[PDB]
């Protein structure tokens, strides 16, 4: 069993990267993939860069070159659900694009032609993540994560997301791209991220301040989840 | 010399696909790549599907599996420059995302972190395209093409693009993703598309009506450009 892990930013992958034993580094297409064992389990960790296309490029390389059995997307997110504080965990049941609009041809808001309106995360990965949350006594929410190529910073950007996706629990910039690529290769995925900010007027200040705590909590979850999956 | 060609929709690749001799088909990651000779020149033609992530996935596969020397992105576009009529040609000097916004951290509107604000198309490919335009006596405009995951249909969507990118000559949904992937693999690209509509209130009706004429003119240009490049 080989577990693929994807994060966008150096801060989001560095704790996991550090823990990999017998680490090898592949540099291809402007991204880096680190392979080796994480507490005895074979992993391939991708640092993709930021946004949908960087994520899509990276995930495609990871799937082609490493053939992981499952994909876990880790990192930070902007919290939208009202019980989420900085550091808390979000688990995708589904991912949708908040910025896709082909409604002129009668597609659902957020849906691209040839795609389901939302990409569903794997039930067994969701269950395993929730059992880790329980075992670690973390506060978490499971539900819809939305992605786009924008950093949400209150004002009209936040308002549009709340209007179109009132059920969305978090927002970020890669998860749905990863989900889309996994869907097209028929590879199971789950998003397990942690809250850095609440996507409001203060989100730019909060992000800087609390990225480290978000990277720490998400990385703790990914470690626990990898161990759980290896059994 | 091997020329990579990318189109999103079946209508956009079918004329070229038909012309390929000794055609082989590769199916991978939900896309199709057709290889063989187009008027004697070795090509790899990708049908990607619609939008940024589908394009990014496809271009990554194409570059990895086929290693083309250059990439030509063909198909339809919404015309923004005032002298463009249906069927006319647009050539990218540059591609930018119209829907990317990380201005909260002081990136330029449309720029993603780790990327230039715009991706420049190859000068030699631009020159070769313009010489084909001349030889075919086509009406064309060269300049900025913007991409996003939205079909532009007048109203506020069009207004936002005209406001942020008044210099943009056309809008579509894949070109900048392709440019980004080419940038990260250091592969030259050019966008040569044709106008199907003017991205206004009528664009949904016009698109259906004139997709065929746009696919015909862009395909004629890609053929002429491939021949020109092979010399
Ligand atoms: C320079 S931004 C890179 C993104 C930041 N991280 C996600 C995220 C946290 N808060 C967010 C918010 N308010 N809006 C959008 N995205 C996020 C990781 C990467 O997706
Ligand atoms: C179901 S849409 C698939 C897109 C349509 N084609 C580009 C295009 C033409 N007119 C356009 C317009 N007004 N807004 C955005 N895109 C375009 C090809 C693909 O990108």
């Amino acid at each position: 069993m080989k577990i693929g892990i994807i994060g966008a930013m150096e801060e989001e992958v560095t704790l996991l990267r550090d823990k990999i034993e017998n680490r090898q580094t592949i540099s291809l297409g402007g991204c880096e993939i680190y392979t080796g064992q994480l507490n005895g389990t074979e992993v391939a960790l991708l640092k993709s860069g930021i946004g949908k296309v960087a994520a899509a490029l990276g995930a495609t390389l990871l799937l082609e070159h490493c053939k992981p059995d499952v994909i876990i997307n880790t990192g930070s997110a902007g919290g939208l659900a009202p019980t989420l504080k900085v550091g808390d965990i979000v688990v995708s049941d589904e991912a949708r694009y908040h910025d896709a609009d082909v409604t002129a041809f009668g597609y659902e808001y957020g849906q691209l032609p040839g795609c389901p309106a939302g990409f569903k995360a794997d039930d067994k990965l969701i269950a395993a993540a929730e059992a880790c949350i329980a075992e670690l006594n973390l506060n978490a929410v499971r539900g819809l994560i939305v992605s786009g190529d924008a950093f949400i910073n209150g004002s009209v950007g936040l308002a549009k997301i709340r209007h179109n996706f009132p059920q969305a629990i978090a927002v970020e910039m890669e998860a749905t791209a990863i989900a889309h690529v996994c869907h097209n290769f028929n590879v199971p995925f789950v998003v397990v991220r942690a809250i850095s900010d609440v996507a409001d007027q203060q989100s730019h200040l909060s992000f800087d301040e609390f990225l480290a705590v978000a990277a720490k909590q998400s990385s703790l979850m990914v470690e626990s989840l990898v161990q759980k999956l290896a059994h």
